[PDB]
Protein backbone atom coordinates (compact mmCIF):
# COMPACT_ATOMS: atom_id res chain seq x y z
CA UNK A 1 0.00 0.00 0.00
CA UNK A 2 1.71 3.20 -1.19
CA UNK A 3 0.81 6.61 -2.63
CA UNK A 4 2.32 8.55 -5.51
CA UNK A 5 2.48 12.25 -4.67
CA UNK A 6 3.92 15.48 -6.04
CA UNK A 7 7.24 16.37 -4.43
CA UNK A 8 6.94 19.68 -2.56
CA UNK A 9 9.75 22.14 -1.78
CA UNK A 10 9.76 21.11 1.88
CA UNK A 11 10.46 17.53 0.75
CA UNK A 12 13.98 18.35 -0.48
CA UNK A 13 15.85 17.04 2.55
CA UNK A 14 13.83 13.83 2.68
CA UNK A 15 14.37 13.24 -1.04
CA UNK A 16 18.11 13.77 -0.64
CA UNK A 17 18.24 11.43 2.38
CA UNK A 18 16.56 8.71 0.34
CA UNK A 19 18.82 9.24 -2.69
CA UNK A 20 21.93 9.15 -0.51
CA UNK A 21 20.81 5.78 0.84
CA UNK A 22 20.10 4.16 -2.53
CA UNK A 23 20.76 6.05 -5.81
CA UNK A 24 24.08 7.62 -4.74
CA UNK A 25 25.29 4.11 -3.90
CA UNK A 26 23.51 1.95 -6.46
CA UNK A 27 23.08 3.69 -9.77
CA UNK A 28 25.52 1.71 -11.97
CA UNK A 29 27.80 4.69 -12.70
CA UNK A 30 27.69 6.03 -9.15
CA UNK A 31 28.65 2.66 -7.72
CA UNK A 32 31.29 2.07 -10.39
CA UNK A 33 33.01 5.33 -9.42
CA UNK A 34 32.31 5.01 -5.69
CA UNK A 35 30.80 8.49 -5.70
CA UNK A 36 30.84 9.04 -1.93
CA UNK A 37 29.85 12.47 -0.63
CA UNK A 38 28.68 14.51 -3.61
CA UNK A 39 27.06 17.86 -2.98
CA UNK A 40 27.07 18.38 -6.76
CA UNK A 41 24.65 15.48 -7.23
CA UNK A 42 22.50 16.82 -4.38
CA UNK A 43 22.31 20.13 -6.25
CA UNK A 44 21.56 18.34 -9.54
CA UNK A 45 18.75 16.38 -7.90
CA UNK A 46 17.11 19.36 -6.20
CA UNK A 47 17.18 21.51 -9.35
CA UNK A 48 14.09 20.13 -11.13
CA UNK A 49 11.82 20.15 -8.07
CA UNK A 50 10.40 23.68 -8.58
CA UNK A 51 9.13 22.56 -12.02
CA UNK A 52 6.35 20.83 -10.06
CA UNK A 53 6.44 17.52 -11.97
CA UNK A 54 8.55 15.26 -9.73
CA UNK A 55 6.93 12.38 -7.85
CA UNK A 56 7.50 10.40 -4.68
CA UNK A 57 6.21 6.97 -3.77
CA UNK A 58 5.38 6.93 -0.07
CA UNK A 59 4.63 3.86 2.06
CA UNK A 60 1.90 3.51 4.66
CA UNK A 61 4.24 4.83 7.37
CA UNK A 62 4.94 8.01 5.41
CA UNK A 63 8.47 7.09 4.28
CA UNK A 64 9.67 7.86 0.76
CA UNK A 65 10.29 4.53 -0.99
CA UNK A 66 10.83 5.85 -4.52
CA UNK A 67 11.23 9.02 -6.55
CA UNK A 68 11.18 10.08 -10.18
CA UNK A 69 12.55 13.61 -10.47
CA UNK A 70 11.56 15.27 -13.75
CA UNK A 71 12.23 18.65 -15.28
CA UNK A 72 10.95 20.52 -18.30
CA UNK A 73 13.44 20.88 -21.16
CA UNK A 74 13.13 23.55 -23.83
CA UNK A 75 14.36 23.51 -27.44
CA UNK A 76 17.63 25.47 -27.66
CA UNK A 77 17.03 29.09 -28.75
CA UNK A 78 18.10 30.11 -32.26
CA UNK A 79 20.88 32.14 -30.58
CA UNK A 80 21.77 29.44 -28.06
CA UNK A 81 25.23 29.40 -26.52
CA UNK A 82 25.68 25.76 -25.48
CA UNK A 83 27.46 25.05 -22.20
CA UNK A 84 29.16 21.98 -20.80
CA UNK A 85 27.72 20.97 -17.42
CA UNK A 86 31.12 19.51 -16.52
CA UNK A 87 32.88 22.89 -16.56
CA UNK A 88 31.39 24.17 -13.29
CA UNK A 89 32.04 20.97 -11.29
CA UNK A 90 34.76 20.53 -8.62
CA UNK A 91 33.99 16.88 -7.76
CA UNK A 92 36.28 14.73 -9.94
CA UNK A 93 34.04 11.65 -9.98
CA UNK A 94 30.82 13.54 -10.66
CA UNK A 95 32.72 15.50 -13.32
CA UNK A 96 33.25 12.20 -15.17
CA UNK A 97 29.49 11.62 -15.12
CA UNK A 98 28.72 15.17 -16.28
CA UNK A 99 31.33 14.87 -19.03
CA UNK A 100 29.62 11.71 -20.23
CA UNK A 101 26.30 13.56 -20.28
CA UNK A 102 27.85 16.47 -22.18
CA UNK A 103 29.29 13.99 -24.68
CA UNK A 104 25.89 12.38 -25.25
CA UNK A 105 24.37 15.80 -25.86
CA UNK A 106 27.17 16.69 -28.32
CA UNK A 107 26.35 13.55 -30.28
CA UNK A 108 22.58 13.53 -29.97
CA UNK A 109 19.97 16.25 -29.55
CA UNK A 110 16.51 14.95 -28.60
CA UNK A 111 14.99 18.08 -30.17
CA UNK A 112 16.26 16.96 -33.59
CA UNK A 113 14.05 13.88 -33.26
CA UNK A 114 10.95 15.99 -32.56
CA UNK A 115 11.21 19.18 -34.68
CA UNK A 116 7.66 20.32 -33.81
CA UNK A 117 8.11 20.10 -30.04
CA UNK A 118 9.21 23.10 -27.95
CA UNK A 119 8.97 21.48 -24.50
CA UNK A 120 9.84 17.90 -23.55
CA UNK A 121 9.68 16.20 -20.14
CA UNK A 122 13.09 15.00 -18.95
CA UNK A 123 13.25 12.14 -16.44
CA UNK A 124 16.36 13.03 -14.47
CA UNK A 125 16.61 10.77 -11.39
CA UNK A 126 14.73 7.49 -10.85
CA UNK A 127 15.30 5.47 -7.66
CA UNK A 128 13.32 2.86 -5.70
CA UNK A 129 14.20 1.53 -2.22
CA UNK A 130 15.70 -1.97 -2.57
CA UNK A 131 13.06 -3.59 -0.35
CA UNK A 132 10.32 -2.27 -2.65
CA UNK A 133 11.88 -3.20 -6.01
CA UNK A 134 10.18 -5.45 -8.54
CA UNK A 135 6.71 -4.28 -7.49
CA UNK A 136 6.03 -1.88 -10.38
CA UNK A 137 6.76 1.31 -8.44
CA UNK A 138 8.98 2.70 -11.23
CA UNK A 139 6.04 2.30 -13.61
CA UNK A 140 3.58 3.97 -11.27
CA UNK A 141 5.95 6.91 -10.79
CA UNK A 142 6.35 7.17 -14.55
CA UNK A 143 2.60 6.96 -15.16
CA UNK A 144 1.96 9.90 -12.82
CA UNK A 145 4.08 12.04 -15.16
CA UNK A 146 1.73 11.14 -18.05
CA UNK A 147 -0.97 12.97 -16.12
CA UNK A 148 1.17 16.11 -15.96
CA UNK A 149 1.98 15.76 -19.66
CA UNK A 150 -1.71 15.49 -20.59
CA UNK A 151 -2.57 18.47 -18.40
CA UNK A 152 0.10 20.59 -20.12
CA UNK A 153 0.10 19.44 -23.75
CA UNK A 154 3.53 17.82 -23.51
CA UNK A 155 3.93 14.93 -25.95
CA UNK A 156 7.42 13.56 -25.34
CA UNK A 157 9.01 12.01 -22.23
CA UNK A 158 12.82 11.66 -22.52
CA UNK A 159 14.90 9.53 -20.12
CA UNK A 160 18.65 9.01 -20.32
CA UNK A 161 19.32 5.56 -18.86
CA UNK A 162 22.73 4.81 -17.36
CA UNK A 163 22.53 1.05 -18.01
CA UNK A 164 20.67 -1.42 -20.15
CA UNK A 165 19.14 -2.63 -16.87
CA UNK A 166 17.14 0.59 -16.43
CA UNK A 167 16.55 0.98 -20.18
CA UNK A 168 14.77 -2.40 -20.04
CA UNK A 169 12.43 -1.07 -17.37
CA UNK A 170 11.59 1.91 -19.58
CA UNK A 171 11.04 -0.41 -22.56
CA UNK A 172 8.51 -2.39 -20.51
CA UNK A 173 6.80 0.92 -19.78
CA UNK A 174 6.45 1.64 -23.51
CA UNK A 175 9.57 3.74 -24.19
CA UNK A 176 11.85 3.08 -27.17
CA UNK A 177 15.54 3.72 -27.73
CA UNK A 178 16.42 6.91 -29.58
CA UNK A 179 20.22 6.88 -29.01
CA UNK A 180 22.82 4.52 -27.55
CA UNK A 181 26.51 4.52 -26.72
CA UNK A 182 28.54 1.60 -25.38
CA UNK A 183 30.85 2.29 -22.44
CA UNK A 184 33.53 0.46 -24.44
CA UNK A 185 33.22 3.12 -27.17
CA UNK A 186 33.26 6.16 -24.88
CA UNK A 187 36.86 7.39 -25.11
CA UNK A 188 36.81 11.20 -24.75
CA UNK A 189 40.60 11.44 -24.43
CA UNK A 190 41.47 8.25 -26.29
CA UNK A 191 40.91 5.80 -23.43
CA UNK A 192 37.97 4.04 -21.81
CA UNK A 193 36.61 5.83 -18.73
CA UNK A 194 33.76 3.58 -17.61
CA UNK A 195 34.13 -0.21 -17.35
CA UNK A 196 31.22 -1.55 -15.30
CA UNK A 197 30.13 -5.18 -15.64
CA UNK A 198 29.33 -6.45 -19.14
CA UNK A 199 25.52 -6.54 -18.74
CA UNK A 200 25.31 -2.74 -18.32
CA UNK A 201 26.65 -2.21 -21.88
CA UNK A 202 26.30 1.56 -22.07
CA UNK A 203 23.84 4.41 -22.02
CA UNK A 204 20.53 4.42 -23.86
CA UNK A 205 18.36 7.47 -24.32
CA UNK A 206 14.74 6.32 -24.16
CA UNK A 207 11.66 8.20 -25.33
CA UNK A 208 7.91 7.82 -25.25
CA UNK A 209 5.25 9.85 -27.03
CA UNK A 210 2.16 10.01 -24.86
C1 LIG B 1 17.33 8.78 -15.29
C2 LIG B 1 17.97 7.80 -14.35
O1 LIG B 1 17.86 7.95 -13.13
S1 LIG B 1 18.72 6.30 -14.97
C3 LIG B 1 19.14 5.33 -13.54
C4 LIG B 1 17.92 4.58 -13.05
N1 LIG B 1 18.11 4.30 -11.63
C5 LIG B 1 19.02 3.28 -11.16
O2 LIG B 1 19.66 2.59 -11.95
C6 LIG B 1 19.11 3.13 -9.65
C7 LIG B 1 19.12 1.68 -9.23
N2 LIG B 1 17.93 0.94 -9.64
C8 LIG B 1 16.62 1.20 -9.09
O3 LIG B 1 16.45 2.08 -8.25
C9 LIG B 1 15.50 0.32 -9.61
O4 LIG B 1 16.07 -0.88 -10.00
C10 LIG B 1 14.72 0.94 -10.76
C11 LIG B 1 14.23 2.31 -10.37
C12 LIG B 1 15.58 1.04 -12.00
C13 LIG B 1 13.50 0.09 -11.08
O5 LIG B 1 12.51 0.23 -10.07
P1 LIG B 1 11.42 -0.89 -9.76
O6 LIG B 1 10.23 -0.21 -9.13
O7 LIG B 1 12.01 -2.04 -9.01
O8 LIG B 1 10.99 -1.40 -11.22
P2 LIG B 1 10.22 -2.74 -11.60
O9 LIG B 1 9.22 -3.12 -10.53
O10 LIG B 1 9.66 -2.52 -12.99
O11 LIG B 1 11.32 -3.88 -11.63
C14 LIG B 1 12.28 -3.94 -12.67
C15 LIG B 1 12.94 -5.26 -12.76
O12 LIG B 1 13.78 -5.49 -11.59
C16 LIG B 1 13.82 -6.95 -11.44
N3 LIG B 1 13.48 -7.28 -10.10
C17 LIG B 1 12.52 -8.09 -9.62
N4 LIG B 1 12.58 -8.13 -8.29
C18 LIG B 1 13.58 -7.34 -7.88
C19 LIG B 1 14.13 -6.97 -6.65
N5 LIG B 1 13.65 -7.50 -5.41
N6 LIG B 1 15.19 -6.14 -6.62
C20 LIG B 1 15.70 -5.60 -7.74
N7 LIG B 1 15.22 -5.94 -8.96
C21 LIG B 1 14.17 -6.79 -9.03
C22 LIG B 1 12.99 -7.51 -12.49
O13 LIG B 1 13.85 -7.80 -13.60
C23 LIG B 1 12.07 -6.43 -12.77
O14 LIG B 1 11.42 -6.57 -14.03
P3 LIG B 1 10.03 -7.30 -14.21
O15 LIG B 1 9.19 -7.09 -12.96
O16 LIG B 1 9.35 -6.69 -15.41
O17 LIG B 1 10.26 -8.78 -14.41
Amino acid sequence: PYTIELIQPEDGEAVIAMLKTFFFKDDPLNTFLDLGECKELEKYSLKPLPDNCSYKAVNKKGEIIGVFLNGLMRRPSPDDVPEKAADSCEHPKFKKILSLMDHVEEQFNIFDVYPDEELILDGKILSVDTNYRGLGIAGRLTERAYEYMRENGINVYHVLCSSHYSARVMEKLGFHEVFRMQFADYKPQGEVVFKPAAPHVGIQVMAKEV
